[PDB]
């Protein structure tokens, strides 16, 4: 495990990698029960869509407060903040948000963060370049800058994360990525989501880490799961996805946080109507080999729990 770089970013740990998991209250608890109470993640994954009614943002916040207060103190929420008008249908609403149409929702979102009054991360328009979200570069940047300036003006305890869809969005070149980039002054962390096992050996992944480092920003794996692999084949599942995953964390000193999604993706696709039906079963507690191998990785001192 290579020693980490340190960029002195907001909420960036000095030497380790934050342990994160998600992405619902019961899946999180099942995961913690499986890896051990002493390896409780420091990061809890949650999501909110800024184009929902104001009362839904308000109830998202109240439910999140209750869950966080039910857990040990100090957990940092990692918020996937979307602005879309459909479930992975390309229905980006970023131009409308840029124009003020959802200012009331944004105010409700800021209020939740001020009420939580604790360190957190906001992935603003996460997976910004994926065609399932359909964000446009110029309106994406305006929204990002607006929320980042509001965080600073309100002294909100949240670090902004500029989070790429990575291989799922075909590892677009750096010039195309920079069309979405609001500038170092508005971005606390970079982020990338890692899903299909082929992504680990794709040169696009290396190139992303290379340029994050020269932007002097730490990297969060904002979302990860053994997509199309699952856990149910034991050593076969481990070697196909988990082994390269932890190799990736070891080999890239700019990675300072990771978030593992402990989900039965078939179940959640049917329940929430998203198109993840064949992503396979990522619940590590459902296979003894993977559970034990994963627990062993979490004993690596590089990982920051609690």
């Amino acid at each position: 495990t290579k020693p980490r770089f340190n960029y002195n970013a907001k909420y960036e740990p000095q030497t380790g990698i934050y342990h994160g998991a998600g992405q619902d209250k019961n899946g999180f608890q099942d995961y913690v029960n499986a890896v051990g109470q002493d390896k409780m993640p420091a990061i809890y994954m949650t999501y909110v869509n800024i184009t929902a009614p104001v009362k839904r943002i308000e109830s998202w916040g109240k439910d999140l407060k209750h869950v966080l207060d039910s857990l040990p103190k100090g957990i940092m929420p990692q918020i996937g903040l979307a602005f879309t008008g459909g479930k992975d249908t390309g229905a980006g609403l970023d131009k409308e948000v840029a124009n003020g149409k959802y200012n009331a929702q944004l105010e409700a979102f800021y209020k939740v963060l001020l009420d939580l009054d604790r360190p957190s991360f906001t992935r603003i328009g996460y997976e910004f370049e994926g065609d399932w979200n359909g964000y446009s570069p110029e309106s994406f940047k305006k929204v990002f800058i607006t929320i980042s300036k509001a965080f600073e003006e309100k002294n909100i305890k949240s670090a902004t994360v500029w989070c790429s869809g990575g291989g799922s969005a075909n590892f677009i070149g750096l010039e195309k990525l920079m069309a979405y980039y609001p500038g170092n002054e508005y971005v606390d962390w970079w982020g990338i989501d890692v899903f299909s096992p082929e992504e680990f050996s794709n040169i696009g992944l290396k190139n992303f880490f290379d340029t994050a480092h020269t932007h002097k920003k730490p990297v969060m794996i904002g979302e990860s799961t053994p997509r199309y692999v699952g856990v149910l084949d034991g050593e076969i599942s481990w070697n196909k996805w988990f082994k390269p995953f932890f190799e990736m964390l070891n080999d890239n000193p700019g990675i300072k946080a990771f978030c593992y999604i402990n989900w039965d993706w078939e179940y959640w696709s049917n329940k929430n109507g998203f198109p993840w039906h064949d992503w396979k079963d990522a619940r590590i507690e459902k296979n003894p080999f993977v559970l034990e191998a994963y627990k062993t990785e979490m004993e690596n001192p590089i990982f920051i729990h609690l």
